[PDB]
Parts: structure tokens; sequence; C-alpha cells
DNA sequence: AATAAGCGGAAGTGGG
DNA sequence: CCCACTTCGCTTAT
């Protein structure tokens, strides 16, 4: 199955959704939620992993926190606002 | 109080 | 048993 940075950034990259994620800086590969349709776009996760429950956003970015130590998406100090690693990004 | 964003421990569940 | 997530209490700022 798809891991989830590479969901997001599949979505950044064919604009899909682009109501609930899009790039701040593309280069540096900071990325944004929408406060208010944020929903959707978990929802759309979990769908697309089959899971048990309906994916909600806080679900999806306690997932993202895990990233934080391995490093493929860290938090950014700005509002609902993350940063793929360089080495996400040029794969 | 209310609310949205943000955190991390911990047990559960996947993995041709 | 770890991967790679998946499913409260706490905390801060408005």
């Amino acid at each position: 199955k798809i891991r989830l940075y590479q969901f997001l950034l599949d979505l950044l990259r064919s604009g899909d959704m682009k109501d609930s994620i899009w790039w701040v800086d593309k280069d540096k590969g900071t990325f944004q939620f929408s406060s208010k349709h944020k929903e959707a776009l978990a929802h759309r996760w979990g769908i697309q992993k089959g899971n048990r429950k309906k994916m909600t956003y806080q679900k999806m970015a306690r997932a993202l926190r895990n990233y934080g130590k391995t490093g493929e998406v860290k938090k950014v100090k700005k509002k609902l606002t993350y940063q793929f690693s360089g080495e996400v990004l040029g794969r």
C-alpha cells in the first residue's frame, strides 16, 4: 500500500483536492492544509487505506507526527503547515 | 466555557 | 516483533 507522505505528495503533484491542501513554498516542500476542508482529505486517506474506522484529520496528523524523528515530514511553526524532506521530494 | 491546533504515550493491527 | 500507521488526556492561544 501507499505511505501517507506519498499520498499527500501525490495529491500536491496532481492538484487534486486543491481546496484541501496546497504548496506554500514548493521548492522547499512546505505545504499547508485547509482549516475548513482538511477533513475531506483525511477522509480520502482512510478510504484509500481501507481502514476499519473513518479517518479524521487528528488521526492523520497523529500519523504525520511520527515522521518527525525519521524526518520524512516535519511540522512547521505555522498553522496547519508541514514540510517534506529533501529526500522525499527527490523521489 | 468553547474551540481549533497541536502534542505523545500506548496498545492495536499490517506486512503478497 | 518492527514497519507504518491507527485508535485518549493534555496543553496553548483566541
